[PDB]
């Protein structure tokens, strides 16, 4: 008698490949920490700078934890899970409004950081594909029916050369 | 390296739109009264801040919202003739709506339904419609848990 709308999904959170330990091995802990540092400097120069701390202590605390996480996830020593514990990154991000644009700007900041620290080309794709896909899971505010944009490494490789 | 497999957050469940029985049972006047007191409830609720405050702007909201409800229950096409295609999730992107907001919005409708003495025969039909359709308006997630289902059977005693 009355119309029926089928069950639906908004969008799929794609599978994410975490980087192998080769990334830690080829890049080294110090480059990885420097990567995260200039990623944050780009963020404070981006349209989403307001989501981030201004007090140099809070910021240093953030960078350190992000760097610990990145180093560990790239195959390094368990700096993060031994200090902060379980990752549960989607849940930890609920307290910050993250829409599709926010993810795209965050990615852009990482892209530039990767080039500016001269991240070794041979492990660049493995790192990129991780953050590109993983970042989709942090999105907690939707503003469009369209799915979050996929940005494959092939689309951006020329930028690194 | 480790791979986390693809996943969904939650499913937008099936939604059953009301049959014309709801409009024939209630009549347009009651449906407009229902929407009016749903909005009086909203203005006293903890999501009041999401809504305009002047009589002029609320009258407008209420009129549009009621036009939609009347048409969707099987009455005249007041909404499509004026506002056009529903696209309701899309229209709500402009309001920040988390899980609690949907629950509060539903609670306001639950009380309105009772206070306007909505005809008991079509009460569940109307309820199951908004209970499910409202999940599709949520655009701000604050928990990994799925949005609460509130089936008519869990609240049917509230009405009598
Ligand atoms: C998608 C867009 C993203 C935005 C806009 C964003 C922004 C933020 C903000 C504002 C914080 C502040 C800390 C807090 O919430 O208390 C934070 C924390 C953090 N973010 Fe993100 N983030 C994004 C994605 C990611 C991704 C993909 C990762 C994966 C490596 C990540 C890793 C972290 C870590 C490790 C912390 C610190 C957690 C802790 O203190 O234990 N973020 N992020
Ligand atoms: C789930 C929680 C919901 C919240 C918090 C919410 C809140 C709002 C707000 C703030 C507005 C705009 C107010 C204004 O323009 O002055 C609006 C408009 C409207 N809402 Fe909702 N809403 C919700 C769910 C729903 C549902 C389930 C329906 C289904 C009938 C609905 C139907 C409408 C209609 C028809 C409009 C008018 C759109 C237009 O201007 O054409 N809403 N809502």
């Amino acid at each position: 008698s009355g119309s029926i709308c089928e069950a639906r999904i908004d969008f799929v959170f794609p599978e994410v490949k975490f980087p192998s330990k080769k990334v830690y091995l080829a890049a080294g802990e110090e480059l990885l920490r420097k990567l995260v540092e200039v990623h944050h400097e780009n963020l404070m120069k981006s349209k989403i700078h307001y989501l981030f701390p201004t007090s140099h202590e809070q910021l240093r605390s953030l960078v350190k934890r992000s760097a610990d996480f990145v180093v560990e996830m790239c195959g390094g020593p368990p700096y993060y899970t031994l200090t902060r514990g379980e990752p549960k990154m989607r849940a930890r991000h609920f307290s910050v409004t993250i829409d599709e644009k926010a993810r795209e700007i965050w990615l852009a900041c990482y892209k530039h950081a990767l080039k500016d620290v001269h991240f070794p080309l041979s492990v660049l794709e493995e790192f990129w594909q991780w953050i590109e896909s993983f970042s989709i899971r942090m999105i907690n505010r939707r503003t469009t029916l369209e799915p979050p944009r996929r940005v494959p490494y092939s689309e951006i490789q020329d930028f690194f050369v």
